[PDB]
């Protein structure tokens, strides 16, 4: 979900 994870 974040711009890097999940």
């Amino acid at each position: 979900g974040s711009p890097l994870f999940d």
